[PDB]
DNA sequence: GATGCTTC
DNA sequence: GATGCTTC
């Protein structure tokens, strides 16, 4: 996730 | 060291 | 099955 905790996603 | 899900 | 790394 984010970054951080990508997105979801990328 | 935690760490985290979403679309692709 | 592949992604995507940061801020915390």
């Amino acid at each position: 996730t984010x970054p951080g905790v990508t997105x979801p996603g990328v």
